[PDB]
Parts: C-alpha cells; structure tokens; sequence
C-alpha cells in the first residue's frame, strides 16, 4: 500500500518514519504539489484541494478530532473528495485524557474558590470563604461524544452531579442525559458549570448566546473547550458583567489568535489559553491509524467515521 | 455515658445535637468554665487546661487532623492530661478528599502550564507553550500518612510518577517509598512537585529550607498543605527568585493570618489560600467519633491514636 501524508506544522519526518515502522508493508511519502502518483490512504490536516481531488482513495484520515474545516472546504470544493471516499478522524488518541486534565483541574479550581482567593491575594487580603457543596455544583457537558464522555467519567470520580446534552440519548449510569433542542432549556437550568465539547456545525454555531446564558443558574461557570464560533463573545461579556456568569475559561475564540483589542484578555473573570486544550499525541495517533487500516483490511467494523451529511 | 464538648468557633449546638442523635445513650453538654461534673469522653479543640486537668477520662478526641497545639499545650502544662488518658484525632473525616481536590487541581494546573498562560494573559499575549511530560513530572509527598496516601492515590489515577517520604517504609505499589533523614536527599532529587503533608513536630520544624530546596530539580513546585513552621519563608523566597522553584502554592504560614508585609502576597510565582486546604466535615466527624467510642466499648482495635512521645 501507498500512504501520502500532509500536515502544515507537524514534524513530517517523524510521522513518516513512525508510520513506516507501524505499517511495514506501506510506502509512506510526504505529499507535495505536483504528486499525482497513486495512493491508497491520505493522512491530512488542512489539505489543499489538489491533494485529494479526483483520487479514489480507500480512506482519508483527518489528523484531528474536529473536522469542521475539511468539511467546509469540501463544501466549497465538492470535487475535493469523491463521495465513495470514507473520511476518518482522530478519536481520542490522547485527547480524552488531556480534556480530562483541563476539565478536572478548572472545575476543582472553581469549586474550591481558588479564583476568589486569587482576587483576594491581589489585595494582600486574608479571608476564608464559605465552602461550596456538590449538590449545588451540577456539571453539564454540552457534547456527549468521545471527549464529552471522557470528561464526564473523570468528573464522576469526584462525585459531582452530572448531566449531558446531545442529539441522541445516552445510557451513562449516574449522568442524566438530555437530547434535542426541545430539552436544551431543561438541561441548562441546573448547570452550575457548563462545559462545551460540541463540534462546529451549522446547527451549533452561536449556540452559547444571551438566550442560552440566561437559562443558566446564577454564578455559573463556562468552560469552552470546543470551537470559538459556539460563543457569542459580546453576550458572554454581558453575562460576566451582570454576575450571571461568575467565571469563564476559554481555550478557543471566534478569531485566533484572539485579537488584543478583545475585552476577554483583561476581564477579571476570564481565563484564556491559546487553543491548547487537547492536541493529538503522535504515537497514539499512529497506533490508531495503523490499527484502523488493519481493521479496514480485515473487514471488521471501525465506526470512527465522519458523517458528511450530518456535519461531524 | 457523659460527653463534654468544646470548640472555639464551630456550631456547638449543631454538634451537640448531632452527637446525641448518633449516640442516644450519651448525655452531651457544652463545657464551660466551672463545670467539674463527670465526663467519660471529651471532644476538644484548643481546650483550656481547666477542662481536662485531673480528669480520668476514657478518651479525648481532638477535633482536627493536626494535634501539634494540644501536644505543645500539654507540654507546657503536664497536669492537663493524665498519662492514662488516650488521645484521638480526626483521621480523614472528609479531609482526605479535600486534600485530593486541592492537590490534583494544582498539580494539573502546573502540569498544563496554566500559571504561565496566566502570566501571558496579563500582557494580552497569545502563545502556545511546549507541553510537559509525565516522566519529567515526578511528584514527591513529604508525609505518607492518612492524608499523604489519599493524595498519592488520587495522583496515581493521573499516571504521574510518585514517591513518598516518611519515618517507616510504605508498601504502596507504584509509589517509591523513602524513609529517614538518611534517604531524604535521594527522595528530593527527583521531586518536580513537592507536596508537604508532614505533621508539626520538633524533628520537622524548618525542614523546607535552603538545604532542602537546593536538592530539588530546577523549576520545582512547592505545595505546602501541612504547617507553616515547616517552611523557612526567606529560603523559599530566595529559591523562587533564583528560578530553583518555578512556583509555590501555600495554604499555611509561620504567622496566620499571613502579615501583609510578607513578600509572599505579591510575589508573581506564589499562590496563597488562607489555611482552608482541608477542614473536617462535621457529619463525617460525628460518625467517626461515635464509631470509635463504639469500638472502644467493644474491645476492638481503633489505632487512630496519637503517640504523645512520638509527637503526632
Ligand atoms: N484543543 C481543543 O480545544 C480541541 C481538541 C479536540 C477537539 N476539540 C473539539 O471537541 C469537539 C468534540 O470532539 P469529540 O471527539 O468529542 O466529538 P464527537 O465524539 O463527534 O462528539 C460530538 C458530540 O456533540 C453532539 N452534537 C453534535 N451536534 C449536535 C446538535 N445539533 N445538538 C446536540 N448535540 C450535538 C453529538 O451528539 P450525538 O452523540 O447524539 O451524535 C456528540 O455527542 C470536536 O468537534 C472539536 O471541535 C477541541
Ligand atoms: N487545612 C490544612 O492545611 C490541614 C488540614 C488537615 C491536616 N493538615 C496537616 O496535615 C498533616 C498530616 O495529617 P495526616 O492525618 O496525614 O497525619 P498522619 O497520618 O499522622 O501522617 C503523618 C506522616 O508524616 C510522617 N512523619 C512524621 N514525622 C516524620 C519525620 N521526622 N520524618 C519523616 N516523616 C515523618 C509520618 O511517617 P510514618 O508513616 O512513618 O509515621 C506520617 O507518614 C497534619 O499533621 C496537619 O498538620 C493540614
Ligand atoms: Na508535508
Ligand atoms: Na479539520
Ligand atoms: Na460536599
Ligand atoms: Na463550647
Ligand atoms: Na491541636
Ligand atoms: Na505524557
């Protein structure tokens, strides 16, 4: 088999050698413009149209969890990916654990009021604060997917009440499952902490807006780990200023790098990380890709597959 | 049986009623000066000498995990507690989990470089930082006791390399156990994060000093959850300023409330909480005390007992 690889910023030489070692029967090469030699599999991130267009590939692997950019690209250039080509994405490959690290750290951070103590430390002010209680600290997770379930599981360890929201019902014992736009209000009403792990689709763009934020309990916390387009930044700023939202930690934004004029940077109740919540671990991705190719060759079921009509 | 209760700041009425409900055969009363009526058990925090002196109690329960103040008090007033009186302390009663919340949150906080991103956010500066790796993030725990083991266990969940230090060898699979002054250097040499859960004894006062801090790897983190007397604050400040210690989160200090003149308050790399790491949960303490009295009455073994010669 022949594998073509393309990523704009990763260590291409490392990946290619690791793929050769993991799939010894594969000829693995870096794709450059002009290469129209055959390929059975394409491993891509932000690929050019010319790399995929008119290729009857056996599969394409998107080297990330989110596929919103490939899809919108294929939207603008429908000839980029023939409809017979299955599209795969990275399911977990270390991003589950990284999302758990981020979510558990910050949730405990808010629950133990380290944000308040930091404000007080700024004034050299010593004052113990009343403790919060698990019953008042229900955590709602917006997507209930590969990453959503991982986060939920890690938070169950800490005995927080848990609820998730998705398109289809989930069966997680101890997590109250909400499904559909019609149940979104009920879900929101108890979320002391709202964690966003939705994919970017037309049905979810802008979903965290004034209408959503007003359904939250007062003094809620927003942890946006998914895509910046999910949040209407002005509505968030208004909810922060009214006390509706006590605090927000944001890893993604409508424009990235977040422009320095944005009020989010210097807002006392906002924490910013430069889109680093979860990046794939190359050794785990190489294991996942070679295992998936192997299952494809054996006729076994794989499932980590992107539904291009559904949008994720 | 007769129980006398004394605490300077807790809700005495709540405790007394909860103890009555949990031990229905007990007459439970709040101790006030002048009360020399009989008592089988004393539940005390920071008691006056007059409450205990010359009483042939069946047991005394210190309403906390640390007993350094009762002991030093009994040191200054040897008649306060007859040597036949067994002294008990609160083992866990919810402080294990609270120490796990604090330790896991901050360790992940440092490991994911949220401290660096916060510095950068202060300048509205957007920059992803190289990730840290578990192999370089060994966590050492200074005490290996009730709270030390709880913290170690919660950190094992996250796959950090773990090592503990104590007087006696421990048998925790996956945690490398160090014991005695003679092995303290070897223990320190790999501690990327040093978590202090020692009791305050004459053998441990001042142990975190220039000599200890220089044995640490560079860019270490100090998390002091035990007693302020363990840390020589000037030596810590010097290690912070030289880059030896990247960061310190401190819940306890040599004087409390930490005086506002202390450089710790405004130091960029120091986080301060007003001695709130772990407080006992009254319902869990009442359960532990009544269960312990019950075991004492049945002749079973209890063990949560303070060794007054040893100092903890
Ligand atoms: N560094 C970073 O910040 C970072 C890293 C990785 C990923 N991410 C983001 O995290 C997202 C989640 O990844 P994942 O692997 O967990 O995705 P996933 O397994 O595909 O899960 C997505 C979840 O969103 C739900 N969903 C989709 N559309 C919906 C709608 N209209 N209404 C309600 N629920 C809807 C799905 O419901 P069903 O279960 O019913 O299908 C699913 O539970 C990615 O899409 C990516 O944008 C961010
Ligand atoms: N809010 C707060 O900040 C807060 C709350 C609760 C407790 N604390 C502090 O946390 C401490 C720990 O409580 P705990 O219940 O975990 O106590 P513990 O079960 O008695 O454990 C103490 C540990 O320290 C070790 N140790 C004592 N002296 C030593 C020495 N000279 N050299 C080496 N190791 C020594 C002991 O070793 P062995 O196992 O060999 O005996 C033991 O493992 C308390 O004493 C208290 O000061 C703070
Ligand atoms: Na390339
Ligand atoms: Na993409
Ligand atoms: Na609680
Ligand atoms: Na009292
Ligand atoms: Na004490
Ligand atoms: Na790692």
């Amino acid at each position: 088999m022949d594998i073509i690889f393309y990523h704009p910023t990763f260590d291409t030489q490392w990946w290619i050698e690791a793929l050769r070692k993991a799939i010894p029967q594969a000829r693995v090469r870096a794709w450059k413009s002009g290469d129209n030699d055959s390929a059975d599999y394409a491993l891509v991130f932000s690929p050019p149209v010319e790399m995929l267009a008119g290729r009857d590939l056996k599969a394409v692997f998107a080297l990330g969890a989110g596929v919103d950019s490939i899809l919108s690209k294929l939207q603008a250039h429908p000839e980029m990916l023939n409809p017979s080509v299955p599209l795969f994405r990275l399911e977990d490959t270390g991003m589950g654990e990284q999302m758990q690290e981020y979510a558990v750290s910050q949730v405990l951070h808010w629950f133990r009021r380290f944000d308040d103590y930091r404000i007080q430390q700024n004034s050299s002010h010593w004052q113990p604060l009343p403790e919060y209680h698990r019953e008042d600290f229900t955590i709602g997770i917006l997507g209930a997917g590969v990453l959503g379930s991982k986060v939920a599981q890690s938070l169950q360890t800490w005995r927080f009440p848990l609820r998730c929201w998705s398109r289809t019902r989930k069966s997680w014992p101890g997590v109250q499952s909400f499904a559909g736009r019609e149940e979104l209000s009920a879900f929101l009403s108890q979320c002391r902490v709202l964690i966003n792990l939705l994919p970017n689709t037309p049905e979810t763009v802008g979903i965290i807006n004034q209408q959503l934020l007003e359904k939250l309990p007062d003094g809620a916390y927003l942890l946006n780990l998914a895509r910046g387009v999910h949040v209407v930044e002005d509505d968030l700023l208004a909810a922060l200023d009214s006390g509706k939202v006590k605090g927000a930690m944001l890893d993604v934004f409508n424009r990235e790098p977040l422009p320095p004029e944005s009020p989010l940077w210097q807002h006392p109740r906002v924490t910013i990380t430069p889109h680093v919540a979860a990046i794939t671990r190359p050794a785990e991705a190489v294991e996942y890709i070679s295992r998936t190719i192997a299952q494809l060759e054996k006729g076994e079921k794989v499932c980590g597959q992107v539904d291009r009509a559904r949008g994720y």
